[PDB]
């Protein structure tokens, strides 16, 4: 299976009644999409790197590095772009593979 | 659960055998320091982040926050950091509880 990992900070200006809707919006979007298998988030708890400001961790499950590009372009997940678009100030993407 | 995640660049110099032993070793922390609980790693593949360069992930499962501390300080992860961190160019580290 593929990891798709958004690692993200929100602009200062963004709630946390509004994080929370963010992402209960976005883990309900597995239902509608078919590529997503399963999403987890979290906020970071250490601040180990603060200089950086990355808050939030989003992990998107996959199965394979094809079917992400069907999420990126599935109208869902276009339409949660255009909506909270707004809402973050930067972030990192990874897809990768995990192995061990 | 709580999860640790490590990001992370290589320095150029470092060939593909040594990251591979790295990871390698580095998976095999579990079995000498009990409170790491899983671990998997990743390159990523995307490369997407143009400024920032970082191309693996490393994920570490804790049964707890405070349990991090005991792998912390453990000294087989002093330890690998005396041997291996001329690796690395450089690194981000968070700690989540991942949830929906």
């Amino acid at each position: 299976a593929v990891k798709h990992l958004i690692v993200l900070k929100f602009k200062d200006e963004i709630t946390e009644a509004q994080k929370e809707e963010f992402f209960k919006t976005f883990v309900n979007l597995v239902n509608i999409i078919p590529a997503m298998k399963d999403v987890y988030w979290g906020k970071d708890v250490t601040q180990k790197n603060k200089e950086e400001g990355y808050t939030h961790i989003v992990e998107v499950t996959f199965e394979s590095v094809e079917t992400i590009q069907d999420y990126i372009i599935h109208p869902a997940h276009v339409g949660f772009g255009d909506v909270y678009r707004s809402f973050w100030e930067k972030l990192l993407i990874f897809d990768y593979t995990p192995r061990k």
